[PDB]
Order: C-alpha cells, then sequence, then structure tokens
C-alpha cells in the first residue's frame, strides 16, 4: 500500500454571487 | 494496492447567481 | 489493484441563475 | 484490476434559469 | 505503507460574493 | 414606475452530470 | 421611480457533476 | 428615485463537483 | 435619490469541490 | 443624495475545496 499525490494547477477562479448596483450610477466596470 | 493522483488544470470558473441592478442606472459593465 | 488518476482541464464555466434588472435602467451589459 | 482515469476538457457552460428584467428598461444586454 | 504528498500550484483565485455600488457614482473600476 | 421584487423559495436542487463508477466496486450508495 | 427588493429564501442546493469511485471499494456512502 | 434593498435568507448550499474515492476503501461516509 | 441597504441573513454554506480519499481507508466521516 | 447601509448577519460559512485522506486511516471525523 502506497499513497502518492501529485496534483498540479488546482484552480477555482470563483466569482459567484450577488452583485448590488443600485441607483443613479452609470458604471463602466465589473464588480465582484 | 497503490494510490497515485495526477490531476492537472482543475478549474471551476464559477460566476453563478443573482445580480442586482436596480434603478436609474444605465450601466456599461458586467457584474458578478 | 492500482489507482492512477490523470484528469486534465476540468472546467465548469457556470453562470446559472436569477439576474435582477429592475427599473429605469437602459443597460448595455451582461450581469451574472 | 487497475483504475486509470484520463479525462480531458470536462466542461459545463451552464447558464440555466430565471432572468428578471422588469420595468421601464430598454436593455441592450444579455443577463445570466 | 507510505505517505508521500507532492502538490504543486494549489490555487483558489476566489473573488466571490456581494459587491455594493450604491448611488450617484459613475465608476470605472472593478470592486471585490 | 415602481420595482418591487418578492421572490420566495427559489430552489434548484441540481445534481446533473457524469458519475464515474469504474471497476471491482460493489457499491451501495448514490454518488453525485 | 422606486427600487425595493424583498427576496426571501434564495437557495441553490447544487451538487452537480463528476463523481469518481474507482476500484476495489465497496462503498456505503454518497459522495459529492 | 430611491434604492431600498431588503434581502432575507440568501443561501447557496453548494456542494458541486468531483469527488475522488479511489482504491481499497470501503467507506461509510459522504465526501464533499 | 437615496441609497438604503437592509440585507439580512446573507449566507453561502459552500462546500464545493474535489475530495480525495485514496487507499486502504475504511472511513466513517464526511470530508470537505 | 444619501448613502445609508444597514447590513445584518452577513455570513459565508465556507468550507470549500480539496480534502486529502490518503492511506491506512480508518477515520471517524470530518476534515476541512
Amino acid at each position: 500500500t502506497c499513497a502518492t499525490q501529485r496534483l498540479a494547477n488546482f484552480l477555482v477562479h470563483s466569482s459567484n454571487n450577488f452583485g448590488a448596483i443600485l441607483s443613479s450610477t452609470n458604471v463602466g466596470s465589473n464588480t465582484y
């Protein structure tokens, strides 16, 4: 029995949920 | 019995849920 | 018995659910 | 018995459900 | 029985949740 | 013009895709 | 023009994709 | 123009992707 | 123009991705 | 123009990614 782990380039570029842009705001952007 | 793991380029570019753009806002953007 | 895992380019470009664009907003965008 | 996994380019470009565009909004966009 | 771990380039470039841009703000940006 | 949102019990009990059960495994389970 | 948001019980009990059960494993479980 | 936000019980009980159970392991569990 | 935010019980009980249980391990558990 | 923020009970009980349980370990637990 042996246990060798070789994980390369694990990535989660997560940008998931709610974004609140509300009032009187003409926005050139992209909010997380 | 052996256990070798070789995972390359695991990725979840998640941008999932609710986006709130509400009122009086002409927005050139893309909110997460 | 052996266990070798070689996973390459796992990806879920998830952008799934509800998007709330509400009132008085002429929006050139694409909200997540 | 052996277990070799070689998965390449797993992808789910999911953009599934409800999109809420409500009132007084002439929108050039595509909301998730 | 042996336990060798060789993990390379573990990464989570997480920028997940709520972003609050509220009022009278024409913003060229991208807030986390 | 008004914008009132009253959403109750939004749900997506998603368990969608590929399930990999491979070899020499009599499994009493249900894998996501 | 007004913007009132009253969202209650937003939920996504997501358990979506690939599950890897490979070899010589009689498993009473349910892996995400 | 007004911007009032009243969001209650925002939830994403996400447990989404790959689960790796590999070899010689009779497991009573449920791994994320 | 006004900007009032009243957000209650924002929650993401996220337990998303890869779980590595490898070899010679009969495990009563649930690993994140 | 006014900016009032009243956020109550902001929470992200995040326990997301990789969990490494490897070899010769019968574990009653739940590792983050």
